């Protein structure tokens, strides 16, 4: 599933991701953006680690899903990747939640330094009501 902007900000508010561990609705809103295009079964294979990122998370097999053939894995979050592939959201929101449960926070994402850390993110959010 590919969701709408406004779509997914409404469904992560209702997840309530809105300020869980001090990360607005806007900044997940921009991780989203820019880890999937908000695609659900996005997918992307590491060939350098033999690694692969699952979901509109982009949540990585090697700590916090289990995907079998990822080496030198654990399951921190304890799912299936499989999970991560869902049109429902749920699962992929409780990962989310557990990676930030971490100590680098939101900052896990590299992806979110490079394009959302310090920027003006209200656009990801504005006319959603939410």
């Amino acid at each position: 599933k590919v969701f709408e902007r406004c779509e997914l900000a409404r469904t992560l508010k209702r997840l309530g991701m809105d300020g869980y561990r001090g990360i607005s609705l806007a900044n997940w809103m921009c991780l989203a953006k820019w880890e999937s295009g908000y695609n659900t079964r996005a997918t992307n294979y590491n060939a350098g680690d033999r690694s692969t990122d699952y979901g509109v998370f982009q949540i990585n097999s090697r700590y916090w899903c289990n995907d079998g053939k990822t080496p030198g894995a654990v399951n921190a979050a304890h799912l299936s990747c499989s999970a991560l592939l869902q049109d429902n959201i749920a699962d992929a929101v409780a990962a989310a939640k557990r990676v930030v449960r971490d100590p680098q926070g939101i900052r896990a994402w590299v992806a979110w330094r490079n394009r959302c850390q310090n920027r003006d993110v209200r656009q990801y959010v504005q006319g959603c009501g939410v």
